[PDB]
C-alpha cells in the first residue's frame, strides 16, 4: 500500500493547472517593470525567477497530503523552502539559449516513368504522394500554404478530368513538373479535390512576444527538474 503512494503521488503533482493568459500578462509586466527607465538590451533574469518561485510555492499541498496518507512535516517544508533560495541554471537546463485518394499524372516525363495512379494524401498542413498506400516512401512533398489551384489550358480534351497544383509564393519548385496535373475519372472528384484544397488553405484562384515565449520555455524546463527532485525526496524523507 505504501508503494501505491510513491506512484499515486506523481498524480497529485500533475493536478496543477495554470491560466496561460494570466501567465503571459505577468511575464510582460515583469519585463517592463524590471528595466525601469531603460529600454534594455537583453531579457532580464528576474523575470524568470519571479515566475518560477510563484509556481514552486504550490507544491506544499500534495506533499502534506502524502504524509497524512510533526518532525516529518517540518522536514518536508524545509526541503521546499530551500528550493526557493537559489536558481541552479547549470542542472541540465537549456544553457546558451483531409482527403486521400489515387490520382494519375497527366503530364509524363522521364522522372514519372508513366501515367500511373499514385496515392495522394491532403492535410491542412502539407501534401504528400506515394508509390503505394502505405504512406512510407515520402517521395514527393508539397506545402498547402503558398499553393494555388489551376485549371488545364483551353484545348485539352476531357478524356480525364484534371486539376493542377502550382506553388506561386515560393522559390522551391516542389517538383511541380508541368504544373503537376492530377487527373480523376469523373469531374465530381476534381471539384471535390479543389474544394478540399481550398479548405486546407490553398489560394482560391512587437519583439516582446518572443521574449515572453522564451521565458515560458525556460520556466517549464526548470519546473520539470524541480518536480523530478520532489518526487525523489518524498519517498526518502518519510522512510528516514
Amino acid at each position: 500500500i505504501n508503494r501505491i503512494f510513491h506512484e499515486r503521488f506523481p498524480f497529485e503533482l500533475v493536478k496543477m493547472e495554470f491560466d496561460e493568459k494570466e501567465l503571459r500578462r505577468e511575464i510582460s509586466y515583469a519585463i517592463k517593470n524590471i528595466h525601469g527607465i531603460r529600454t534594455g538590451l537583453f531579457t532580464p533574469d528576474m523575470a524568470f525567477e519571479t515566475i518560477v518561485k510563484k509556481q514552486v510555492k504550490k507544491i506544499r499541498e500534495p506533499c502534506l497530503k502524502c504524509v497524512d496518507m510533526g518532525r516529518t512535516k517540518e522536514q518536508v517544508m524545509l526541503l521546499i523552502d530551500i528550493e526557493l533560495a537559489y536558481m541552479n541554471t547549470n542542472h541540465e537546463d537549456f544553457i546558451g539559449f483531409i482527403r486521400k485518394g489515387w490520382l494519375t499524372i497527366n503530364n509524363i516525363g522521364i522522372m514519372k516513368g508513366g501515367s500511373k495512379e499514385y496515392w495522394f494524401v491532403l492535410t491542412a498542413e502539407n501534401l504528400s504522394w506515394y508509390k503505394d498506400d502505405e504512406e512510407k516512401e515520402k517521395k514527393y512533398m508539397l506545402s498547402v500554404d503558398n499553393l494555388k489551384l489551376r485549371d488545364v489550358e483551353k484545348g485539352f480534351m476531357s478524356s480525364k478530368h484534371i486539376f493542377a497544383l502550382f506553388n506561386t509564393e515560393q522559390r522551391n519548385v516542389y517538383k511541380d513538373y508541368r504544373q503537376l496535373e492530377l487527373a480523376c475519372e469523373t469531374q465530381e472528384e476534381v471539384d471535390s479535390w479543389k474544394a478540399s484544397f481550398l479548405r486546407a488553405g490553398v489560394y482560391p484562384e512587437p519583439q516582446l512576444e518572443r521574449q515572453v515565449e522564451t521565458i515560458r520555455n525556460l520556466v517549464d524546463s526548470y519546473m520539470a527538474i524541480v518536480n523530478k527532485t520532489v518526487r525523489d525526496l518524498m519517498p526518502k524523507t518519510i522512510m528516514h
